[PDB]
């Protein structure tokens, strides 16, 4: 497996609804949880492991044998709190890059579980922060999209280094450039 890095177009592509709730889905969910634990995460979205589907694995405790393993298939955020909070946010798709992002403090979510059954969940604090970050991934939205112009300016060169790395690895032009903003 791999974590897909910016500016790989997989991180922007449309993520497809999941219709099939079978053993293959269970196997993918297992693999994703295990990447999440390997990388000390609280949540992981399918596009970040190269699969453009509406799937997130999540454990609010973010540690083995703690919290709960929540599978969110086709999730939708139904409500965002009016209250906003800043947080020094990171992203595995942008290795070593951290910057301030302002987001709602809490959210309410509708999703389907591993069997396709509807459920809802409310999150606050760090779990809500991580969820929103990963939910953005499911909508092809990356964390610098959420930064102020001033904060973005502070990481532009780091993003350009990633753009160059992609061009060197693939022989293709970077499909997006932070310059465009
Ligand atoms: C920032 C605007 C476009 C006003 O609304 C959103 O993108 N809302 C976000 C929640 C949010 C994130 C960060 C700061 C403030 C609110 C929800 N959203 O993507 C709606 O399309
Ligand atoms: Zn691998
Ligand atoms: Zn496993
Ligand atoms: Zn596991
Ligand atoms: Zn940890
Ligand atoms: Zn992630
Ligand atoms: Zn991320
Ligand atoms: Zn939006
Ligand atoms: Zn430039």
């Amino acid at each position: 497996m791999e974590i897909v890095e910016y500016p790989d177009p997989i991180l922007r592509a449309k993520n497809k609804r999941i219709d099939i709730f079978d053993e293959n889905l269970k196997n993918l969910v297992d693999a994703m949880f295990d990447v999440m634990y390997k990388t000390d995460g609280i949540g992981l979205s399918a596009p970040q492991v190269g699969l453009n589907v509406q799937l997130m694995v999540f454990n609010p405790a973010g540690e083995p044998g703690e919290g709960k393993e929540i599978v969110l298939v086709n999730p939708k955020i139904k409500k965002y709190s009016d209250k906003l909070v800043p947080f020094d946010e990171g992203c595995l798709s942008f290795p070593g890059i951290y910057a301030e992002v302002v987001r709602p403090q809490s959210v309410k979510i509708d999703a389907r579980d591993i069997t396709g059954e509807r459920f809802s969940i409310s999150l606050s604090r760090l779990p809500a922060r991580i969820f929103q970050h990963e939910y953005d991934h499911l909508e092809g939205v990356l964390f610098f999209d959420r930064m102020t112009d001033q904060v973005l300016d502070s990481i532009r060169e780091e993003l350009e280094a990633l753009e160059k790395k992609y061009e060197e690895k693939t022989g293709l032009p970077s499909p997006e450039r932070v310059e465009a903003r």
